[PDB]
């Protein structure tokens, strides 16, 4: 039985409103609705992975599992196995894998974190599971950010907070937030971002829905407008909506929009918006396609209606061979040549780096670089040919082509990262001197890049 270089992954976000959901939940999974949508000939295939997200989920753990489970035996006659489950308040990420997976998956985490202080702790954070898949890890989060349409910066800050502060993966990574973790990380919930145009345009933009003309209202929409500002998901993608806006509707229709202002809404205004969305981030060169971005208009318990997502993702083997595990294959190395850090900070410390992979017996570092001054006021941190050689614990290009180096800039006088990045070993060429380039973050925003030449030997 081959191990498999590709699954999909389904990924749903509904918040669910206080309400329980109605009897027949199925056009959810079935990627069936408005948008980009799945073709009825899928109907019975099952995906590999199922990831659940809910907000304002009234149910016990127990109950929604048990619909869960249902819902997909009823679509695809297989009994899923529970991966993990996992709820701050009424936040909740459930994981559900076919049985066959069942020994391909393991060190399962889960964590939470809470956002806000005093008055704004206490309803809003995120939960986020994740795992290995054989050679891959996979991350998941489920966030319900700060409501209301002039909070868009608490939202930003309410995202930085939760990259920052969930602790997921592999804790020796420990340079490295959930952004850099995992192979690939898929990030969703209601995200509260809302379509910016003046209240007095409520109706017409109603009417804009009802002709499903979308593009005066996506230009508006606040999480594409922070994301092209740089302000928030830095180097996530997300696939076009070309769906109509999942909230807020009237109960047991999907025909009314109810917009204006109540004692209920603590009178602000709901114009329709995009609150609920997935967003993914994969490593250089991993293949990631999205195969259906969409919201079902059969499911009304809420008033938001849930929000569908599929992806193609690359996989690979828990590699063997006669040397590692447990030793090097000194028939493998990386080395990295006339390497730089560009760097945004202010300070004038030393820098040194590490490189971080599941490819290494453990992290390496590198030896201090010399400071300069570049032309705009920048620090420019030269490593030359002074990198250490590194030396993978398997050879064999089929293992090594397919991973990746984390790099971290740290202070000399602190240790604390000043920028994470990631350099793919998908190389157009083992033997040879070929450019390599990451941006560097901190806490998810921009503030560096590095760029060099690499140099690949594998045992071909
Ligand atoms: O017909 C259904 N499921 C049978 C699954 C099946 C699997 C493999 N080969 C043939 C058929 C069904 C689908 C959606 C909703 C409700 C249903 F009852």
């Amino acid at each position: 039985q081959p191990e498999p270089d590709m699954i999909t992954i389904f990924i749903g976000t509904w918040n669910m409103g206080n309400a329980p959901p109605p009897k027949k939940i199925t056009s959810w999974f079935l990627s069936k609705g408005q948008g980009k949508t799945r073709d009825d000939s899928a109907d019975y295939i099952p995906h590999d992975i199922y990831v659940i997200g809910t907000q304002e989920d009234p149910l016990s753990e127990k109950e929604w599992l048990e619909i869960l489970k249902h819902s997909l035996q009823e679509i695809t006659s297989v009994t899923f196995k529970t991966v993990a489950i996992h709820t701050l308040w009424n936040i909740r990420i459930v994981v559900l894998a076919k049985p066959e997976h069942e020994n391909r998956i393991s060190h399962i985490c889960t964590d939470n974190v809470k956002t806000g202080i005093a008055n704004t702790l206490g309803n809003k954070g995120a939960v986020g599971v994740s795992f290995m898949f054989n050679g891959t890890s996979l991350g998941f989060v489920n966030s319900h950010l700060t409501s209301g349409s002039e909070k868009k910066l608490r939202r930003n800050q309410n995202y930085m907070n939760i990259l920052r502060f969930l602790a997921l993966g592999d804790k020796k990574l420990s340079p490295f937030n959930i952004t850099h973790r995992f192979t690939h990380l898929f990030w969703f919930g209601d995200l509260n971002y809302r379509v910016d145009l003046p209240t007095w345009e409520a109706e017409t933009i109603i009417q804009k829905i009802k002709q499903q003309q979308y593009a005066d209202l996506l230009s508006h929409d606040q999480l594409l407008t922070e994301r092209r500002e740089q302000k928030v998901f830095l180097h996530f993608e997300e696939e076009e909506i070309t769906f109509a806006p999942t909230y807020r509707f009237e109960r047991l229709t999907r025909d009314k929009y109810a917009y204006t202002k109540q004692k209920a809404t603590g009178m602000k205004y709901n114009l329709p918006s995009w609150c609920d969305r997935v967003l993914w981030k994969s490593y250089p060169l991993v293949h990631v396609v999205c195969q259906s971005y969409g919201s079902t208009s059969d499911i009304m318990t809420s008033d938001h209606s849930p929000v569908f997502a599929t992806f193609e993702a690359g996989v690979t083997s828990q590699f063997v061979s006669k040397n590692g595990p447990g030793t090097v294959d000194s028939q493998g190395q990386i080395e990295f040549l006339r390497c730089y850090a560009t760097l945004k900070t202010k300070s004038q410390t030393k820098f040194y780096l590490e490189f971080h992979s599941s490819c290494l017996e453990s992290f390496v570092k590198s030896q201090e670089g010399e400071n300069e001054e570049g032309s705009e006021g920048e620090l420019v941190v030269k490593f030359g040919e002074t990198l250490p050689k590194l030396k993978p614990i398997i050879s064999d290009p089929e293992y090594l082509l397919d991973q990746h180096i984390l790099i971290s800039i740290k202070s000399s006088d602190s240790d604390e990262s000043y920028g994470e990045g990631c350099i793919a070993l998908r190389l157009e060429a083992t033997e040879t001197q070929l450019p390599i380039y990451t941006p560097l973050t901190h806490h998810g925003e921009l503030t560096g890049h590095f760029q060099g030449e690499i140099k690949l030997q594998t045992s071909q």
